[PDB]
């Protein structure tokens, strides 16, 4: 239907649903398409439906551009239309710049704020991302960054404690997320083994002293994000004001 006489197929982004980049025959614009399979069940497609309406309004710096959604009938099929970002996305970027050198703290924070700010304005709608993580933070064309796919429903080395235990879990998850990844914009690696092996440590509170005696204001920032107790890591908003991102 729609898809296939509106649209040429250029090639696929991602499978996990399934999204697509292609290009809109009467616009000429090439979009990044998520196909998703819909539940048979009324009460659980139900669910996805008024998350669909909630996401849609949804207009901010840090959020890829939603353009369009609608339903297909093979199971039936939801078709999402957002903006295509780059084929480079945030865990790219990083494995590209392997040195100190090649990460500047100045564009490191920069990047992170983005994310950080995305963050904290899903947050303030009652609503959270779930899914934060280098391979799902994009750029746009224009070099903005984007956090990526979320909502409507991989490596789990970014996930909360709880989330990976399936406990009860709140906002806070999104904040556990982002304090591995701030570590991990601050400190390239070498080898992807070494990356696992530190990460790990990281997420259980174990730095390396480089890291620390480098970057001293960052650490506590990282060690409170990064608490196994959700109740005491920051509000986004606070991390925001955090004075380490004073210098614009
Ligand atoms: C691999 N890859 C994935 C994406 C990508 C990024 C973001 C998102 C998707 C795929 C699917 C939905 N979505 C969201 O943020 C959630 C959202 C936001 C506003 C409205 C809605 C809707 F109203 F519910 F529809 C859903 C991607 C990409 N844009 N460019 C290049 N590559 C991309």
């Amino acid at each position: 239907g729609r898809y296939l006489t509106d649209f040429e197929p250029i090639q696929c982004l991602g499978r996990g649903g399934v999204v697509f980049e292609a290009k809109n025959k009467v616009d000429d614009c090439n979009y990044a398409i998520k196909r998703i399979r819909l539940p048979n069940r009324e009460l659980a497609r139900e669910k996805v439906m008024r998350e669909v309406k909630a996401l849609a309004k949804l207009e901010h710096p840090g959020i890829v551009r939603y353009f369009n959604a609608w339903l297909e009938k093979n199971k039936v099929y939801l078709y999402i239309q957002m903006q295509l970002c780059r084929k480079e996305n945030l865990k790219d970027w990083m494995n590209g710049r392997c040195t100190i050198e090649e990460r500047e703290r100045s564009v490191c924070l920069h990047i992170f704020l983005q994310i950080a700010e995305a963050v904290e304005f899903l947050h303030s709608k009652g609503l959270m991302h779930r899914d934060l993580k280098p391979s799902n933070i994009f750029f746009t064309m224009d070099d903005v960054v984007k956090v990526g796919d979320f909502g409507l429903v991989g490596t789990k080395l970014y996930m909360s404690p709880e989330q990976i235990h399936g406990n009860s879990y709140s906002h806070k998850v999104d904040i556990f997320s982002l304090g591995l990844i701030l570590f991990e914009l601050l400190y390239p690696f070498s080898t992807q083994m070494e990356r696992v092996r530190t990460l790990t440590d990281v997420r259980n509170l174990k730095f390396p002293p480089l890291f620390t005696q480098k970057y001293p204001c960052e650490y506590v920032m990282v060690q409170d994000m990064l608490s196994p107790s959700p109740m005491e890591r920051p509000e986004a908003i606070n991390i925001i004001e955090n004075a380490v991102f004073e210098d614009l």
